[PDB]
């Protein structure tokens, strides 16, 4: 809506990106406070992602859940381009995960029924969000889950590809294997999620990229002693193979073990 580097205060680093630099800034006249993501134009170009640049614009400023982070708008100058989005002021969930080590049920239980909120909402457009990683899940000033980061979203079905040589942790079968895919991707990222929350690693975590692409074509994860019936119940109903047999996201909102542990309403 006709922004410009002068109508902000800049101040410290949110956090880092392969190509967004996230910074702290106040709008001068209203001293709101929001975060500008900083992407390099040389940097772009030489990578070739303008079109995800595109559709991160796109499809996020549309999107309005409280389970969502907001982007208000943008703008740019002879070097990089500007994202305005709402600020999260509690970081993210990568963060709380490197703190506290591992979840308990009602936290894990918790930020789940709030993804799958988002993702329901999401789904409901035909947008598919596919790179739901804990970097990428930022804290509202409630405690409360926002999906954010949604440079590789697209509309259902789709068989673009992912990074190259990236981590592959939270990605399906489908999309590893370069498949035609849809919304089930985000269902598998889901349970992937579900796992890492509660034993503190994702399930197919290798030293290497082969061995990990193994792991996740044949699905080979097993449980620590500690995770219990219900816990093992949904992530291994998220993670199966085939896409048609992951539930829909209301199965998994009334799931048995995330009723009895999710902080409500
Ligand atoms: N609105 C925000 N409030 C607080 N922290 C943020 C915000 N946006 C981003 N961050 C932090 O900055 C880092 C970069 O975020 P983001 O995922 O948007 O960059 P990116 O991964 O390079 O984007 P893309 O995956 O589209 O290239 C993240 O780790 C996140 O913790
Ligand atoms: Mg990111
Ligand atoms: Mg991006």
């Amino acid at each position: 809506r006709q922004w410009a580097l002068e109508d902000f205060e800049i101040g410290r680093p949110l956090g880092k990106g392969k190509f967004g630099n996230v910074y702290l800034a106040r709008e001068k006249q209203s001293k709101f406070i929001l975060a500008l993501k900083v992407l390099f134009k040389a940097q772009l170009e030489k990578a070739g992602v303008e079109h995800q640049l595109r559709r991160e614009v796109e499809i996020q400023s549309h999107l309005r859940h409280p389970n969502i982070l907001r982007l208000y708008g943008y703008f740019h100058d002879a070097t990089r381009v500007y994202l305005i989005l709402e600020y999260a002021p509690l970081g993210t969930v990568y963060r709380e995960l490197q703190k506290l080590s591992k979840f308990d049920e009602q936290r894990t239980a918790t930020y789940i029924t709030e993804l799958a909120n988002a993702l329901s909402y999401c789904h409901s457009k035909r947008v598919i969000h596919r790179d739901i990683k804990p970097e990428n899940l930022l804290l509202g000033s409630a405690g409360e889950l926002k999906i954010a980061d949604f440079g590789w979203s697209v509309h259902a079905p789709s068989s673009r590809r992912t990074t190259l040589c990236g981590t592959l942790d939270y990605l399906p079968p489908e999309m590893i294997e370069g498949r035609m895919h849809d919304e089930k991707v985000d269902l598998w990222s889901l349970g992937v999620l579900c796992y890492e929350f509660l034993v503190g690693k994702p399930p197919f975590e290798a030293n290497t990229y082969q061995e990990t692409y193994k792991r996740i074509s044949r699905v080979e994860f097993t449980f620590p002693d500690f995770v219990t019936e219900g816990a093992r119940d949904l992530i291994s109903r998220l993670l199966k193979h085939n896409p048609s047999q992951r539930p829909m996201l209301r199965e998994v909102l009334e799931h048995p073990w995330i009723t009895a542990n999710s902080s409500k309403p």
